[PDB]
């Protein structure tokens, strides 16, 4: 028994975590192979970053300039390129805790679990999800660029994102491992502005399948609704739309429960219409959205890497 | 900014999550040098589970009677002791993975990693506190036995509890590395209830100041409280009381954010009255308590 937010072990990960300094910016790297990925603007300066061309930047950097460091040893940069937002430093020596890995990009609402890192040193690891408008809400100080989030498919890591920059409302911007953004944002000292964010509705569906797993039933009720017109009501209080896919990856946990997926719908649209009434699921006054199907399956399950 | 629950990177007990099976039983060992630890009722067969005596199961054992397995290697049990009620294996070969550690037993309130394992392997890592009434709200299945909670606090792990055992209401047992169960529980299948849980009011305050610190400053108020009428007052919401000790923890907070210690104590207080109206405090609608005064220096 038991409910908690879960992120992937670590180790896999801190195995690859090294810290890139250029000039004054010292930032975290992701040593995979004989290639060290790091965000791109650790060759920034503070004029650099208001309006900065990353080409023009780059192509006057050497190798030296790159400090690259695994735990007490330098590693020596060999090459440089860079994709996108991400700068790519070849080194001489190749990871020999290098991982089976894969380079995958998310949706919003799938979640993941990030490494937070200062000084290529992991410091704490914590489970979050894509949020819908692209931004997660994480936690991170200054020096944690190059943080990266990740899933454990049996003993494969897929890297998923690299933390880039925090937006003003404190939450934060990053790439894939492409260099690629999540979301409308750049790499840039500028005026940005994460969307009005939504709820990710399979999500919390997947929590309250997690909940009556647990015996926690006093919200189900014995109403069932259409999928259209559960999504009229979810638009109406910011909840994202549920699509066919939604349902159906809902399926094991509605057949392990006996709650169809479109009955616990109509007690999500009670929930939003009413509210909890002073009560909790799983010990929280909110609906969660940062469990997917697949996450409340392989914890009620127990499912290892 | 942001502020989430965090727990320390799993790696460095990763490599020392093993298996461990005699007879029947399946559940995980903590190898560290050349010792492999574990829940002492592995031992146990069905005839020995409400009223098991240890001293007498454990000396009817041999060492090939324990099965261990760190990957796909099996490791070779060249001895067995127990101290309380953890089962300790001396085997053949010393864990090249074992970091810097060291076994502390902790107080409730105190928060620590989990790394939920099955058969060896570890499937999650997640942030626990230890509860006032000496239990821990974790996520366990049957085979989590053994599974570890720590802290890593600069390069050194602390080992500060292994997993025994589910009460009836679905929280946790268990014990520090030494074998000594935290809170009046016992190993054995006899009536066990854990008392009534309180709020871990230090922690509630740390986490207070962690979102002032970040920013949400709505349930801040112009009063202040004595130490005395802040107990009357949180004890009647199941709150634990709240020690000079606590107040003198929650100095460098009070420093940094200018705010006293008694006048959060009457926001507190204020919150405890009003509920939230509403509004959140650091994407919650509930007080957190599982956030020490120690995690929110370190994270913020
Ligand atoms: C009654 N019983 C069963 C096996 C084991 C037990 O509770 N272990 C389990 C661990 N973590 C979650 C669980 C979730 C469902 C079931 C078991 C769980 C145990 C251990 C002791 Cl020391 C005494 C009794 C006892
Ligand atoms: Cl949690």
């Amino acid at each position: 028994s038991g409910f908690r937010k879960m992120a992937f072990p670590s180790g896999k990960v801190e195995g690859c975590m090294v810290q890139v300094t250029c000039g004054t910016t010292t930032l975290n790297g992701l040593w995979l192979d004989d290639v060290v990925y790091c965000p791109r603007h650790v060759i920034c300066t503070s004029e650099d970053m208001l309006n900065p061309n990353y080409e023009d930047l780059l192509i006057r950097k050497s190798n030296h300039n790159f400090l690259v460091q695994a735990g007490n040893v330098q590693l020596r940069v060999i090459g440089h390129s860079m994709q996108n937002c991400v700068l790519k430093l070849k080194v001489d020596t190749a990871n020999p805790k290098t991982p089976k890995y894969k380079f995958v990009r998310i949706q919003p609402g799938q979640t993941f679990s990030v490494l937070a890192c200062y000084n290529g040193s992991p410091s704490g690891v914590y489970q979050c999800a894509m949020r819908p408008n692209f931004t997660i809400k994480g936690s991170f100080l200054n020096g944690s660029c190059g943080s990266v989030g990740f899933n454990i498919d049996y003993d494969c890591v897929s890297f998923c994102y690299m933390h880039h920059m925090e937006l003003p409302t404190g939450v934060h911007a990053g790439t894939d491992l492409e260099g690629n953004f999540y979301g409308p944002f750049v790499d840039r000292q500028t005026a940005q502005a994460a969307g009005t964010d939504t709820t990710i509705t399979v999500n919390v569906l997947a929590w309250l399948y997690a909940a009556v797993i647990n015996g926690d039933r006093w919200f189900l009720n014995r109403f069932t609704t259409t999928l259209n017109d559960f999504n009229l009501v979810a638009m109406k209080y910011n909840y994202e739309p549920l699509t066919q896919d939604h349902v159906d990856i809902l399926g094991p946990l509605s057949a392990q429960t006996g709650i169809a997926v479109l009955d616990m719908c109509a007690s999500l649209k009670e929930l939003l219409q009413n509210g909890m009434n002073g009560r909790t699921i799983l010990g929280s006054a909110l609906l969660e959205d940062e469990f997917t199907p697949f996450d409340v399956v392989r914890q009620c399950s127990g499912v290892t890497f």
